[PDB]
């Protein structure tokens, strides 16, 4: 059973891509896909946007109709992409994180956005 995600919709978690965590011959993004093959799951979708407050880059992966965004941006867009994967794996509970899942860090920032009502894509041609 689930542990208890904090947030209705997108599972947000504190994670920061750590190069030292993985060798130059292995990437956290490849580990995810390799996992989607066994679970007959459809390839994920990476999406990196640029904010205006900190002009920082942040990627967001989506698997099994579940989005995984990190609460920690990245200096570059390329790096942000790495985080995504990790976040996904951790959420699924794969061993593709133990490497550096935990780490001594005093970072805590919960971003909040105003919303009167939910939305999303256009599930079906008719209301749903």
């Amino acid at each position: 059973g689930s542990s208890g995600s904090s947030g209705s919709g997108i599972i947000k978690m504190a994670i920061r891509f750590d190069r030292r965590a993985y060798p130059p011959q292995i990437t956290p993004k490849m580990c995810l896909l390799e996992w989607c093959r066994r679970e007959k799951l459809p390839q994920p979708v990476y999406e990196t946007v640029q904010r205006t407050i900190d002009r920082m880059f942040c990627s967001v992966v989506t698997v099994a109709e579940q989005k995984y965004q990190s609460t920690l941006w990245d200096k570059s867009k390329k790096l942000a992409e790495q985080t995504a994967a990790i976040v996904c794996l951790r959420s699924q509970g794969l061993p593709e994180g133990r490497l550096g899942e935990e780490s001594p860090s005093l970072n805590k920032r919960k971003r909040e956005a105003p919303d009167q009502d939910p939305g999303g894509p256009r599930s079906g041609p008719s209301s749903g």
